């Protein structure tokens, strides 16, 4: 029931750029190039920061939240 780190896993998917996608806690450009969530139904993909760490060099990073949007990947 309760919230755990399953629900902000990741899936390795294919891009259109020809890669794959990039990990988590990542330096990205565009949300579509993040991994996206193990389960869509259960979780969402974007670039931002969700973290204070990353807000000290302001640097857009790969993340991925649970649909309650309680618990998110980890900081380092």
């Amino acid at each position: 029931g309760t919230p755990s780190a399953d629900q902000v896993r990741y899936n390795y998917t294919e891009l259109p750029n020809g890669e794959y996608c990039y990990t988590p806690r990542r330096r990205c450009t565009s949300a579509d190039q993040c991994c996206r969530p193990y389960d869509t139904t259960a979780a969402f993909h974007g670039c931002g920061r969700i973290w204070p760490k990353d807000k000290r060099e302001k640097v857009d990073r790969c993340y991925i939240c649970n649909n309650e949007k309680t618990l998110c990947t980890s900081v380092m």
